[PDB]
């Protein structure tokens, strides 16, 4: 009884391209066999990208939901729930992307005449994996703004998948908000030569964001201020730049204003799109969620350079994640994080990486703000060390034999279903992982039993002014973490 209240659900990401670029569900029989294995292993559900570039390929509002309806039907038949990602991004240029799925060609056609609809770096390179926040409210897509495109897409999904939603097949809607579906700037593009652990680059040089910034600095009484010109390039280290070096530009009035403006754009981008997601799924028995990327490199140095270029204005004396958690609260949304499997010792010393501390900060911030926090492993891992670290983060203070744990993640999604995962040894270890995540209890079909009942999505609470959101930048002590989990996959 008490142990079941400690149950943390486990989901598994489906293979990329399960539904191909031509909107065809290629191998249902193959997938079926895999899903049945997951079902027998105790997995609660699966996660899948519902690619915008596949669905609305033909043209504006020309949606084809047929292949995905077939996929959802199979998932339901196999007794698994689903986390559906509204993927308004391209698959192909990020780590692990083994299939190329661009955004709609008709959108790219518009991009040919207006290159500024894409995130742009100082050098002028255009990244076509996602539409810049700069055009969120620009009615340049055959009369629609980018946010309207996202809104219409989600509404169409809600209506065309109404039966699956009513039956409870979908656990949550992961609202894609940028590259790799994450609320972030494409500051570390492998497509432009970035290599870990480069500090990355600011991506606010498209004409819309640049004009936005210029107007902002003018209103601040400094019209002459320009975007950073001393931040170096993708593969630099912080000390080699005028912007991130000690006493550098990042701590000057100009630098602080820019960083605040830059990170604020993401806060409002997510807030505005979540407003549309709430409207689209209002009344549905599903929860909303967003994804925040885990930029752990340089976390251990004063400048947190990589986080800053990604859009997370997080420093040792400024919490850049709690404001995101606070923004999510009005939407009753889940903050889906990552790097749950990483240990600092596994990263190269020169990267000044702190994934363990970063995870502790983000999860603690979410709990401090009274919102649900879920997460994923950042990279493919099949070993016990990885699973034990995930289980530790899932319940930082262990299991409570007297009832529910004071601290527990809302769920964990494993990246990713593959042939390797299903191999004898790998899968046997994975089964132990599932068992421990479930607090040694057998798979529990009814989430209500472990206090995960889903009620109709209510309208979002009143808008929270930016000043109140930023009050959450006040540094706070993280919740204490055990050094190791009390539920290891082995002994
Ligand atoms: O289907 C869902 C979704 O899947 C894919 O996106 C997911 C990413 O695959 C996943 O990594 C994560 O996104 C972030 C991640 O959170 C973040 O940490 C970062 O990843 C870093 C590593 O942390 C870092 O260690 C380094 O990895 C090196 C590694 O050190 C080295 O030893 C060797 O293994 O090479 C690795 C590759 O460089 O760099 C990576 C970045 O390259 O960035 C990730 C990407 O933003 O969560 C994503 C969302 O689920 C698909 O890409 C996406 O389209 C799908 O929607």
């Amino acid at each position: 009884s008490n142990m079941l209240l400690n149950y943390v659900p486990v989901y598994v990401m489906l293979p990329l391209g399960v539904v191909n670029v031509d909107n065809v569900f290629e191998d249902p029989d193959g997938l079926k066999e895999q899903l049945l294995q997951l079902r027998a292993a105790g997995v609660d559900g699966v996660m899948v990208d519902v690619w915008w570039g596949i669905i609305e390929l033909k043209g504006p509002k020309q949606y084809d939901w047929r292949a995905y309806r077939s996929l959802l039907q199979l998932v339901q038949e196999c007794g698994l729930t689903l986390q559906a990602i509204m993927s308004f991004h391209q698959c192909g240029g990020n780590v692990g992307d083994i299939v190329n799925i661009p955004i709609p060609q008709w959108v790219l056609d518009i991009g040919e005449s207006n290159h500024d609809i894409f995130y742009t770096n100082r050098s002028g390179t255009r990244n076509k994996e996602y539409l810049t926040v700069g055009v969120d409210n620009e009615p340049i897509f055959h009369g629609r703004t980018a946010i309207e495109i996202y809104s219409d897409y989600m509404k169409s999904f809600r209506e065309n998948m109404s039966d699956f939603l009513e039956s409870g097949l979908i656990i949550d809607i992961e609202v894609g908000l940028g590259p790799a579906g994450q609320l972030r700037y494409p500051s570390y593009p492998q497509s432009q030569g970035w290599e870990f652990p480069g500090i990355g680059e600011f991506q606010c040089y498209d004409k819309y964001l640049k004009a936005d910034f210029k107007a902002a600095v003018a209103r601040a009484g400094h019209p002459e201020w320009e975007l950073p010109d001393d931040a170096g390039k993708y593969n630099d280290v912080p000390e080699s730049t005028g912007f991130f070096k000690s006493n550098g530009t990042y701590v000057t009035e100009k630098g602080k204003f820019f960083l605040t403006w830059y990170s604020n754009k993401l806060l409002n981008h997510g807030d505005q799109i979540l407003d549309e997601a709430n409207k689209a799924f209002l009344g549905c028995k599903v929860k909303l969620a967003i994804k925040v990327s885990g930029i752990h490199w340089w976390y251990k140095v004063e400048n947190h350079a990589a986080e800053l270029t990604a859009g997370y204005y997080n420093l040792n004396d400024r919490d850049g994640y709690r404001p995101i958690a606070r923004m999510l609260s009005r939407h009753h949304a889940i903050l889906n994080f990552t790097c749950l499997e990483m240990r600092d010792s596994e990263q190269p010393s020169d990267a000044k990486s702190g994934p363990q501390e970063l995870v502790q900060q983000v999860l603690s911030g979410g709990w401090r703000e009274d919102i649900r926090v879920a997460g994923e492993n950042a990279l493919p891992r099949y070993d016990a060390t990885a699973y034990n670290q995930i289980i530790l983060n899932a319940r930082p203070q262990g299991v409570n034999n007297n009832g529910p744990p004071k601290l527990s993640m809302f769920g964990v999604t494993y990246l990713r279903l593959s042939d390797d995962l299903l191999q004898k040894s790998n899968f046997n270890i994975f089964k132990k992982f599932v068992l421990k995540m479930h607090a040694d209890q057998d798979y529990c079909a009814n989430p209500q039993k472990y206090n995960h009942a889903i009620t109709p999505l209510k309208p979002s609470a009143p808008k929270i002014p930016i000043e109140v959101l930023l009050e959450a930048t006040k540094p706070t002590l993280p919740f204490p973490w055990l050094p190791e989990t009390d539920m290891k996959v082995d002994g």
